[PDB]
């Protein structure tokens, strides 16, 4: 079977920071594959986490071309698209597809951050649906190292996404990565659950940032969040990293561990 490296273009999936997504279909074998093309005229570091990933909630990694200027990274369609169209505005979705997309996201940093590495933005925009609804993480174009034999190193580059970035990333000169990654897997659940994100950031001259802080659950988002989910965002967004909850404490949590969906 020849020719199993053949694609033609056909639909723009995306824009990210550094090129567009395309989707690419075989020719014999008739695979479907997202293309990244960048124009080089820091996708060397993507390439070389992307090497490193190997698990069902990472988007796969297929190899990468140059051609001069352009260089191709071929990685895993998935034809469900992004999260964020799943997220009604002002509404967000059933808690039972929350729950089991929260689930399948813990299962994809924990591997991540198991193997030392942080994503550094995750966001409904980077968490991608195959064909049968399973999430899987998606570009690693702010992914960096955090752990290497087995010692830790302290995080003190600003990036990721204001909304979704945790406190202490806009407050101290240096920051631990797993909980950054874990307070944006909160403000992914609060959209899941509430179809809006709380605050434009997390600073004290964020009025609905101090409402949180105040505990006014009262006003949205919280209160379109049942008692049960709320007590687990009560644990994950919380301003000082080292209080906030841990994934590990996160998988005992009471939501966390509810029955509410039935199988396929
Ligand atoms: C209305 N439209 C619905 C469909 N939608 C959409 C459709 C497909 C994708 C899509 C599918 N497979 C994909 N595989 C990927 C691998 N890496 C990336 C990346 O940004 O690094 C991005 C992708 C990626 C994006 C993303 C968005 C775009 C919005």
């Amino acid at each position: 079977v020849p020719f199993v490296e053949d694609w033609d273009l056909v639909q723009t999936l995306g824009e990210g920071a550094y090129g567009e997504v395309q989707l690419a279909v075989n020719r014999v074998t008739e695979e479907a594959v997202a293309v990244k093309i960048v124009d080089m005229k820091n996708i060397k570091k993507e390439i070389c986490i992307n090497k490193m990933l190997n698990h069902e909630n990472v988007v796969k990694f297929y190899g990468h071309r140059r051609e001069g200027n352009i260089q191709y990274l071929f990685l895993e369609y998935c034809s469900g698209g992004e999260l964020f169209d799943r997220i009604e505005p002002d509404i967000g979705m059933p808690e039972p597809d929350a729950q089991r997309f929260f689930h399948q996201l813990m299962a994809g940093v924990v591997y991540l951050h198991g193997i030392g590495i942080t994503h550094r933005d995750i966001k409904p925009e980077n968490l991608l649906l195959d064909e049968r609804d399973n999430l899987k993480i998606s570009d690693f174009g702010l992914a960096t190292v955090f752990r290497y034999n087995n010692r830790e190193r302290l995080l003190n580059k600003m990036c990721g996404t204001l909304p979704y970035v945790a406190p202490e990333l806009l407050k101290r000169r240096e920051f631990h990565a797993e909980p950054v990654d874990v307070w944006s897997c909160g403000i992914v659940l609060t959209a899941m659950l509430a179809g809006e994100l709380p605050w434009d950031q997390p600073s004290d001259s964020c009025q609905e940032y101090s409402d949180w802080k105040e505990k006014k659950t009262y006003l949205n988002p919280w209160k379109k969040i049942d008692s049960a989910p709320l007590a687990l965002l009560h644990k994950i967004l919380v301003e000082n990293p080292s209080a906030r909850i841990t994934i590990p404490d996160i998988k005992k949590d009471r939501w966390y561990n509810k029955p509410l969906k039935k199988g396929a």
